[PDB]
């Protein structure tokens, strides 16, 4: 590709990666692959405040502070330069680092943390040390942890006119701190991912709908002379613009050598945005578990009156409804009184409410969404088109959050004049149409895929459904999208892979694809595998798991070759509350599963203690991949059973190839070595104990790293491959 950069003209640093085709490119040409981990879920919430212990989460988050200093990497103790390596060893070169908004504007409105952010470009240097390729996550669950997740900080919740002290009361939010009540909290009785329908209850549909489109559905939301929409956008973005603009200054030797480029806000809310009917919750609304309460019996509730709603078990094949449960707030509103938002919210942190944005009154019935006094809908659509252009039917993507981007965008590069735009589009939706005035041949598609069912239900079925195939309307019958066994559940999973592989060429254009996250849970089976159940019973064994990852990690593969982030990486998980969030235990390490620099690491001469104590199902996700080829990658198949590993490369006359640029493929002592064993590593070094087969050109193993030279066709285009297995089988 050409020397000049395509956003800037200038030329490129020798470590530029191109992203301007359907892969990442070097300056030579060769197409690179990108394969890590997300670092970390741990800077989701503040230091000693995880999800499950209420004492302190609210009054340290009133008090403005938000120590995450250390999250996710420890840069006092030394424990930073360990995991690093650990995540260097196993051949991975990408990491999507974590931060949250909250981190970052904790103390109030444009009071930063400019602490933090020299923490954030501390740890971004020991990545850039060890050879990683980083692109910044600007992180968020469910808004906020307040609202049952992560993300914004506790200010924004009282700009919206919410009162967080009765969230619980009005089943606004579920709060692993407060479940299943702040009176009497049983936090180990959290049901399994519930947190997720927190986006279809009252406090996410509010916010969201604020967030992206308030100037259409609540223009009487008034606040600092400007609308919500602008309020809650423009301070996001200027916290992002503020980590970005301190990386650029203070550290400007990250970018683009390490810090390749920046993702949009992590899976956003829709909000109410969209919503054809008001009183139904629709079928196309993939999740649905406990309490379900439809729009306005959320907005009932949250007047504080009494409402029976919809209970959803979550079955082998989806949601389906179960109990009718009562839920009775007993007068408690979830709107913040005026005399508590001169005391609590405006007034506190310093701006100006709208005379117009009614306050302890719901502020949809105060749109003339329904009326208070009789408690009767009268806009069931009001979501569904634009009060000033009732005629336009609204599309979510297309409507609010592209215009989000976009204001995103043109304030990353702002900062970052080389970012790779990583465009991550809301959950289970496709990209839209966005102009390449914004993206100027730099971007990657950062969709998330994710094995619905095995993650839902924490067990690694028999069976499993074409979820996205039924989404695009592919089956007559929903049977049809079922299967079962591993042969055809896994080339199922790989194919869904593909779809979002075609969303990219489809839409954006001829740019990469990368899985920003993807996973599997592994507190599979009622912690099974951590000794809890059945006497202990199974404690150790991760067959079930290893199964599940290698399906997902194996959907990469094939034709494929995608890139991809799995989630994730969390140094403090532990067996008895996971990721320390919400109940999720998605981390590939954990120090309840035990018992150096980077040259070192690249020569392969390190104890295998670090590639294999801690880790949980090593097999599935440190795989044999190629980091960069000559060519086009074709097609990649690894076998964790013998090991055996075949890969397809697409060779051209116009390829450079000569014996410094070289197809580079990675090959782990995890399946590869010699002896794992901790008494032979004391005595004698890791080693490759290999058999390779080449179609064409020469081979040359050190360490871990394999290279392969081979001449490119003197005319068209060719299919060269590799095979590699190691000598007698699996490592046993
Ligand atoms: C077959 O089903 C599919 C298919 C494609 C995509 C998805 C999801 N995309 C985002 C999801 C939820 N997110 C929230 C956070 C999470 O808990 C990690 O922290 C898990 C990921 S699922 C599901």
């Amino acid at each position: 590709p050409p020397e000049v950069s395509p956003v800037t003209g200038n030329p490129v640093s020798p470590h530029y990666i191109h992203s301007s085709t359907l892969h990442f490119q070097d300056v030579n040409g060769r197409s690179l692959v990108l394969r890590g981990v997300n670092l970390s879920g741990s800077a989701k919430h503040p230091n000693n405040q995880p999800s499950h212990i209420r004492e302190g989460f609210w009054e340290t988050a009133e008090a403005g502070k938000g120590d995450f200093i250390n999250k996710p990497l420890n840069l006092d103790d030394g424990s930073a330069d360990l995991h690093l390596a650990r995540l260097k060893a196993w051949g991975y070169n990408l990491l999507r680092y974590v931060f949250t908004w909250e981190s970052l504007e904790h103390a109030g409105p444009k009071e930063y943390d400019y602490a933090y952010m020299d923490y954030i470009i501390a740890v971004l240097r020991k990545c850039k040390e060890w050879g990683f390729r980083v692109f910044m996550d600007p992180h968020q669950d469910v808004w906020s942890r307040f609202t049952g997740g992560s993300g914004a900080p506790l200010w924004t919740l009282y700009a919206c006119g919410i009162d967080p002290y009765h969230l619980t009361a009005t089943a606004a939010a579920y709060l692993h701190c407060e479940w299943p009540s702040a009176e009497s909290p049983k936090p180990q009785d959290f049901p399994a991912m519930i947190w997720g329908t927190n986006y279809t209850h009252l406090a996410n549909q509010t916010i969201w709908t604020f967030f992206f489109a308030g100037k259409t559905y609540a223009p009487k939301c008034i606040i600092d002379g400007k609308n919500i929409q602008d309020f809650l956008q423009d301070h996001f973005i200027d916290a992002v613009g503020e980590l970005a603009k301190r990386i650029a200054e203070e550290a400007g030797d990250l970018l683009d050598e390490c810090v390749i480029g920046w993702d949009s806000i992590n899976e956003p809310g829709e909000g109410l945005i969209g919503c054809k009917d008001l009183a139904v919750i629709p079928a196309e609304q993939q999740l649905k578990k406990g309490p379900s309460p439809t729009p306005i019996e959320g907005m009932r509730l949250g007047m504080g009156e009494a409402q029976d709603v919809q209970a959803w078990n979550f079955g082998p094949m989806g949601p389906y409804r179960g109990s009718r449960q009562t839920i009775d707030p007993k007068g408690v509103k979830l709107w913040l009184s005026k005399e508590d938002d001169v005391k609590r919210g405006s007034g506190k942190w310093g701006w100006t409410r709208g005379k117009e944005w009614a306050l302890g009154t719901c502020i949809w019935a105060h749109h003339g969404v329904w009326e208070i006094a009789t408690s009767t809908l009268l806009r069931p659509d009001y979501f569904s088109t634009l009060p000033t252009n009732p005629g336009h039917q609204v599309d979510f993507v297309d409507d609010f959050w592209a215009l989000h981007w976009l204001a995103y965008s043109s304030r990353i590069r702002l900062h970052h004049p080389e970012s790779i735009h990583f465009i991550q589009a809301p959950v289970l939706r496709q990209p839209p149409k966005l102009p390449e005035s914004f993206l100027k041949g730099r971007a990657c598609s950062s969709p998330h895929f994710y094995d619905g069912l095995t993650l839902m239900t924490k067990h690694w079925n028999w069976f499993n459904a074409d979820a996205i195939g039924v989404i695009r309307k592919k089956y007559w019958s929903i049977v049809q999208a079922v299967r079962i066994g591993e042969g055809p559940i896994r080339k199922m999973i790989q194919g869904e892979l593909a779809v979002l592989k075609q969303d990219t060429i489809d839409i954006l254009g001829n740019y990469p694809t990368l899985v920003g996250e993807i996973g599997i849970p592994y507190d599979m089976d009622d912690k099974k595998a951590y000794g809890y159940v059945d006497g202990g019973r199974g404690e150790g064994d991760y067959s079930s798991q290893q199964k599940a990852m290698d399906c997902s990690m194996n959907a990469c593969d094939g034709p494929n070759c995608l890139n991809y982030a799995i989630w994730n990486y969390v140094p403090d998980n532990v067996h008895e509350w996971g990721d320390n969030w919400n109940g999720e235990d998605l981390s590939l390490w954990s120090v309840d599963d035990k018992e150096p620099s980077p040259s070192v690491i690249d020569s392969g001469d390190f104890s295998p203690t670090l590639i294999l104590d801690g880790s949980r199902a090593v097999a599935a996700f440190c795989r044999p991949y190629p980091v960069a080829t000559v060519g086009i990658p074709e097609r990649i198949d690894f076998d964790i059973t013998s090991t055996k590993f075949k890969y397809a490369v697409r060779v051209r006359a116009d390829d450079i190839a000569n014996e410094q640029v070289y197809t580079e493929i990675y090959l782990p002592f995890v399946h590869y070595a010699a002896s794992l064993n901790a008494s032979y590593s004391s005595f004698a070094q890791l080693s490759l104990d290999v058999t390779i087969v080449a179609s064409h050109g020469r081979v040359e193993i050190q360490g871990q790293t394999l290279r392969w030279w081979y001449p490119v066709p003197g005319t068209g285009e060719e299919v060269y491959t590799i095979e590699v297995q190691r000598n007698g089988g699996a490592l046993r």
